């Protein structure tokens, strides 16, 4: 099994619902897809769209980091040595971990190939299927309530929604509302987006406490940088606080899992840099007892793919964040995971189980 | 692949040179021998000795627990869902490493058969050819330091020295001999096995420093619970210290890495209760920029074949102590890793290489 | 014990003595490796090289064969009905005997394994040990000869000589120089790759004998297709004529048997779309009193250790002419057969006994 | 895996129905069992009954020639050397193919559990499962007509029948009334057993054809030395004719094929001297695009036993006549084959997986 041709293509896909960004106002879903081409003839896929907020990866820099770093350091390499190449991925350039990510999804679903297997099996199989939550869009607390039933009714047991922007005030009346036509049917789970400081994360999630929402977690209350911050509201509150933007690598997860500044982790491929570091990430997770998620960026099917196959492997992963797919107005792939209502099934085919550009 | 029989049986191997324990005088190394047989026609290999004093596993405690415990929950499981079967072997009953060792050594043997490639490439296949050691056996300084000149001569560079047991004067004497031979030409790696306590073990390190021995490594000085003991050895000598009786799992590995109380960590398969453990410590390791070795018990070509295997697929991995098998008097098995002086060469063929009882 | 994996790797393996061809000059030996690996922890090996004036096959096609159509049709399978498998190898598709014939080895490999034996006794184990002859090189009488006694020395007693390219005289110079110079005891070969019409074969194979060149066998003396031209030459000398281009799988080897066109039979795995084929081949030449000799193409050791298990186990094969891996400037196989002299040696482990990369 | 010892017994088991012969009536069904006792302690089984009509083969002939000849030249042999067993067999002595038979399936059994699979796998495993015809004995054509109805509510859609004995109009009027019982929902084959001249057979066979008979198959219309015979028939009727004692040996079948002489070729174990031969003559006929069937002589489960593993692992083999051992008031053997009416299953133990007397 040897790599034999790398290259890449843009996509742009129709969001549903367009958002704005504070430059601009965001109508598709961007990302560079990456086919890797085997000596067998096999295709391996990889994607990766662009997060200037969060990784500081943008198209550009995806694509020529994959065109002039990866790429020749990839060509003619085997994946008998694994571990050599995984290595040169993470270290022949520092940061771009999307442009990293999008080649370890297409070698992992090349190495799954060779083997024979669903990548996910491959990994280590733990479940077939899984439940993923739903975003409900920010609006009025009625709008949101409304959404948020009709999620319900489509079998969404788990809803997701973003605060940290508006008042604390405009938060709590807004998942008020929502309960107030789910009630426990439906699980809460919160994104603060590093929006509070400390102190402030608090009293916010306190006042949520008094006010009985039963919240499930609530993720990056504080900046991503903040450890002694996170350390705080995870130690100053009964709602579990789950690290995003804190931890990318392994190392970083070392750091939070020893000064125990979280209760749980969310992964995603982007931040990792692929599979490898989401595999370190979650086995260090475990040997500390803290359960992890896996989450993805705006992806198309395919990154959501990859996502899922990693997530379903693992017995530690038990909870799964993988709506991008829904939020866009078609479904450019062919293969890879099914989803009926909020169940997500895996393939049965060798790697990613991802066919081709649909049609 | 799933499993459908799981079989044990004893061996003893004649050693070449008898030891003398507490309560008796060793003159064979004794060893469970496992052997698991898939519905494919593929059979899976794992070993693992008695250690009453390391681990407190005997013949009798590991061959109950296998056949009591793993092997009942293990018979009809599919490979395809590995880390389930991982999960049970490591928490189905505590303790009782060695014999949990032993079932994943088979059990990834056949995982490797299953996907068709040898062992440490299923790992990460960095490197196929790898140095041991070789220990120069305690006796008066003069025969310690012939030993040494023959071992040389025959292609050990790198000699490991029990040390702790006598006075420090009488070690440092062993050594100085051994150096007066072969001088410059050879690596000395010390293993006080918790023979001193953290002042005393300050005290001898710098003496055979200051003597100009260049000691490669000391291996756990001090007694393996005192983690505190360990890291003052560590942050007092410029010699690089070992952890190896203070790390047998993950967890314990992540305490010894947060508290940066050793410069390097000893691996062994019986310890880690086989090679998942094994990995995770590896991988907590690199994430901290610690380098491990990967030792052994007293064990045959089997056992050491499956450490190799574990040792040779990471990068992290960069010292090996595989000597064991050069300690018997007869080679019972057939297949499996190859000598050419100290460079031990890994088997091509899919899983552990080991074929089987020598023919 | 199912395949999980079936792929192709090219090698490119210098020659230790170049030739030209109708377009370009060949300075190495091209192949197809195949390792289908089976989750009993077997590895079976097969090897395909191109042929594009004998079979058709070139390294695209045999690739784009196995990648494409053997590939998928085997994964997943599982070796408890050989009957089914081969048929459905040799069926799938027509043609691409050589792309059949690596698979087909892969197979054989894997099969023996899984019983535990080497491959030649799995089939039948007649011999442990076969006589290969050696090639001569076309060059000047006087440098034919020369070669020959060396190869004579070095303790091969059977050569093989290319005829049928030159003059009739200037092949019967090039082996009179060399039957005078090694003694008549010793089996001379000749293979006239159907460089002869009939009658002009009848003509130079009778001046040979005329002067006492005692010649062993003539191989494919005219046009594979021309059986009724095969038949005459086979008729009119007697000196036996071996049939090869001629016999490629059983059928038409049913047509040269009953036809009485040939002497003998030249197998080979490429022609016959692997072991199978040149297993029936063979039974049915037998059943004839037909005895068969086992060849190759430009092929590594891998091939001809595959080659040679076959040509081992069977009573009826008699003769074998595998010394395409004595031609290469380096062996890159490891295991398989050995060689001392003209002697191969049958490896003791199960299937085909190769480890892997040298 | 050597043989160690090689021993004989007879046995008789009682038919269900006696038959008479130019001799003496006939009430047991006798054979020759062969045990085969390998060093690995295994044990393989083969069997041989007389056929002094058909083979030549007695008791005595057969139990000398195992004892006298065969066994000799087996014992310390390893079927590693399996090649050289085979040919020894098959020509230390010329004729008693039943004794070859015998001892070839004992050998069979033991190379099969040596690779630890049942027989039929380890010969190509094609199928695990076939249907076999059933007897329906001569009697009035009410009387034959009452046994195929019955013989179908037991499953048998396939009935045999033996002509050529009586009148042709009496053949055809016992067809005719099995035909007006169970009409189009059976098959019907049958035999001949060289019993008309060529002419006669045409003849016989078209009138059949006009009465709308729906005949499946006709073995042997005439001599078996007479092949030309034989080819006329064939070339004369749109019903497919089967060659039964016009072909015992591959060299046979060959001559047969060659010529055309038939559309179907009948194997029988005892008539190739075992299951090398079998194997040849199918492939050979498989070549030519000639279908094969496979039935017996008088025998019990452990005959036909061995004869259905070499049916049901070959692709080519598409019919099966194993009615025999239903014919016996008792089985003799436990293990083998089953029957579940007219379906015959393989069993799952390695080689024969017959573990003795029942
Ligand atoms: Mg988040
Ligand atoms: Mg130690
Ligand atoms: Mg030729
Ligand atoms: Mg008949």
């Amino acid at each position: 099994m040897k790599i034999i041709r790398i290259e890449t293509s843009r996509i742009a896909v129709p969001l549903t619902k367009p958002f704005k960004t504070a430059l601009r106002t965001v109508y598709t879903a961007e990302s560079v897809i990456v086919r890797i081409t085997y000596d067998s003839g096999a295709v391996g896929w990889g994607e990766a769209p662009p997060t200037l907020v969060i990784t500081g990866d943008s198209m550009d820099s995806i694509e020529s980091a994959i065109h002039h770093v990866l790429k020749p350091a990839l060509l003619g390499k085997s994946l008998a040595g694994y571990e050599a190449i995984l290595h040169d991925i993470q270290h022949l350039l520092t940061g771009n971990m999307s442009a990293k990510a999008a080649v370890e999804m297409a070698l992992y679903d090349g190495w799954a190939q060779m083997c024979g297997l669903p990548l996910y099996q491959m990994l280590g199989g733990y479940r077939d299927t899984l439940e993923t939550d739903y975003t409900v869009s920010v609006n009025s607390p009625e709008e949101m309530a409304a959404d948020a039933e009709n999620y319900l009714k489509q079998g969404f047991q788990t809803l997701k929604i973003k605060v940290g922007k508006d008042d604390i005030a405009t938060d709590i009346a807004r998942i008020q509302e929502i309960r107030k036509r789910v009630g426990s049917a439906v699980k809460l789970r919160l994104d603060a987006n590093q929006g509070w400081r400390p102190k402030e994360a608090v009293t916010a999630i306190r006042k949520m406490e008094d006010a009985g929402l039963g919240i499930e977690l609530v993720e990056q209350p504080v900046h991503k940088d903040d450890l002694a911050g996170l350390k705080k509201v995870t130690d100053a509150t009964d709602t579990p606080i789950m690290a995003d933007e804190s931890v990318f690598t392994p190392r970083q997860a070392f750091e939070v899992l020893q000064t125990r500044s979280a209760d749980l982790i969310n992964i995603k491929l982007m931040k990792a840099g692929g599979i490898s570091g989401a595999e370190k990430i979650n086995a260090m997770a475990e040997a500390c007892g803290v359960e992890c998620m896996v989450g993805s960026m705006i992806e198309t099917k395919l990154g959501i793919t990859a996502a899922a196959h990693f997530a379903a492997s693992k017995r530690n992963i038990t909870r799964f964040d993988f709506d991008a797919p829904l939020m866009l107005k078609t479904d450019v792939f062919n293969g890879g995971i099914t989803y009926s209502g909020s169940t997500i099934s895996m393939p049965g085919k060798p790697g990613l189980g991802i066919i081709g550009a649909a049609l």
